[PDB]
């Protein structure tokens, strides 16, 4: 545990625009055992709205005015954004594991529903990340901390994944569910090997022998925060997985295509997967 | 350029919403010769309509609804956000430095006007960036591409950066005006060696000593996307500046402790010296 966390008289959020002392955080997030989160906060917001009324159940934002970050509760899930990116990816993290923890929260799941592009699987394919690996393919999370290297660990907990997998056997989504591997991106361009960007230093040949060795060492899709969901949660006590649709088809092109409208339809179905095994288990009180 | 651009048909801008069948991009945007950006789509937007009011002329989202990023436009000035981390920035860069290209822009200067942590100034400090470093002090962006290890090279404009601070010097500001370093980091707290995330390796010892020896290499202050928007613009025919309040003093420090007006008030320090710099040098039509 982060010792120093005891100096403080009190903690600032500062991303989340709260302290320690705005709350009651025993009281108010004692009963969480879910965090879902994803990029965007309106479709979080969404998300939420939808699990809300799945609990028969307006969703208020917790997050303070001038927060980068929004924060729901329904039951016992919590809802975050935490933007694009493994750094934003971070302070999300920390802040948020900081909170379960001052709530007495223990090995709470936390959930990713973002969008990715997928290798060699159609647009719309839910892609469940059995590992989530940096762009050399490696199941690690680099860090630079006072200057030095650290490499952390990415664990995606598996007995979950599978669970989602069987549960979506037994359901009726309009789409595929791929069990897969999952690179994770600094960039949207240039590292996720795309020929479009403002700047391209290689050849489609070396793009689709990037890509193609990819597929062939089982990734399905390829995002820009999943090492860093995967390491730090298990480092603090957590569990994680990833649940991201696919918005296009990498080994056919890098340019998203689909309409807004497409694109909100697909990026919505991991909610749906997502939302009746948080219904089944006791994510929500079924009124 | 990019000779890839050139096997679209069309080309979607899919965190800005729009596309290049979207607007007449030279029309619409040939006369952009600056662009200024921060974390912050509230702020960015704020700052927009400050600049409006100068230039004597309602700022309407040129993004799509859906969109990650917002984007104005005031005269001769681009706005956007860019959310937090190099990644993010990126993403901006490429999107916006492309919209440049497509509307037949050339050597404009980006601005990013941000917060961050100062190093042995006082808080609300403006720090004027004239290097951009890693937190090993390297003046270099790191970029896995293709699985391949990349460096890019960060380039400050300093004859502007110069040029603001002798500006400064004749504003009344409430607050003192640095030229220094700037190291950018891939994190909030464990990378800027914060002591009160979530996890911590290191004690307060080890903290101070890795803060006061970046102090004596000539860093003031410490963000997280420096080294992109310094490394990426230099190197599509542009020019980048870092004009970044401090929110703390982070010898004495982590925790932001300022009320959430006063970082507001902080928070705006950059857009008042910048937009005085954009009101002499033809930023806007008055
Ligand atoms: O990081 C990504 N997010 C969404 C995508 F469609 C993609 O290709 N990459
Ligand atoms: O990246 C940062 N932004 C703002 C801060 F105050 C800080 O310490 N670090």
């Amino acid at each position: 545990v982060n010792s120093h966390l005891s100096e403080l008289d009190e903690d600032v959020f500062h991303h989340f625009g709260f302290t320690t002392k705005s709350f009651d955080f025993k009281e108010k997030f004692g009963d969480v055992k879910f965090v879902c989160v994803c990029g965007s906060s309106g479709r979080i917001h969404n998300f939420a709205i939808s699990m809300a009324k799945l609990a028969g159940l307006p969703v208020e934002n917790i997050a303070g005015s001038h927060a980068r970050f929004v924060l729901y509760k329904v039951d016992h899930i919590l809802f975050a954004d935490h933007g694009m990116g493994i750094p934003s990816a971070l302070i999300m993290l920390h802040e948020v594991t900081k909170l379960l923890h001052y709530a007495g929260c223990k090995d709470v799941l936390f959930i990713r529903l973002g969008t990715s592009g997928g290798l060699g699987v159609k647009p719309g394919t839910i892609v469940l990340s059995d590992r989530c690996v940096n762009t050399k393919l490696e199941p690690y999370n680099e860090l630079c901390i006072l200057g030095k290297p650290v490499r952390r660990q990415t664990i995606v907990d598996l007995n979950t994944v599978n669970e989602l997998k069987k549960l979506s056997e037994n359901l009726s989504l309009e789409c595929s569910v791929v069990v897969g591997g999952t690179i994770a991106a600094n960039d949207f361009y240039e590292e996720q090997g795309r020929l479009d960007g403002s700047i391209c230093t290689f050849s489609k040949e070396e793009k689709l022998a990037f890509l193609q060795s990819a597929y062939e060492h089982g990734i399905r899709n390829m995002e820009m925060e999943g090492t860093a969901i995967t390491s730090h949660c298990y480092l603090t006590g957590h569990r994680a997985i990833l649940v991201c649709v696919t918005a296009v088809n990498r080994l056919e092109g890098d340019q998203i295509t689909i309409s807004t409208d497409e694109f909100t339809l697909f990026a919505q179905r991991p909610g749906q997967l997502v939302g009746e095994y948080l219904k089944r288990n006791n994510g929500i009180i079924v009124r």
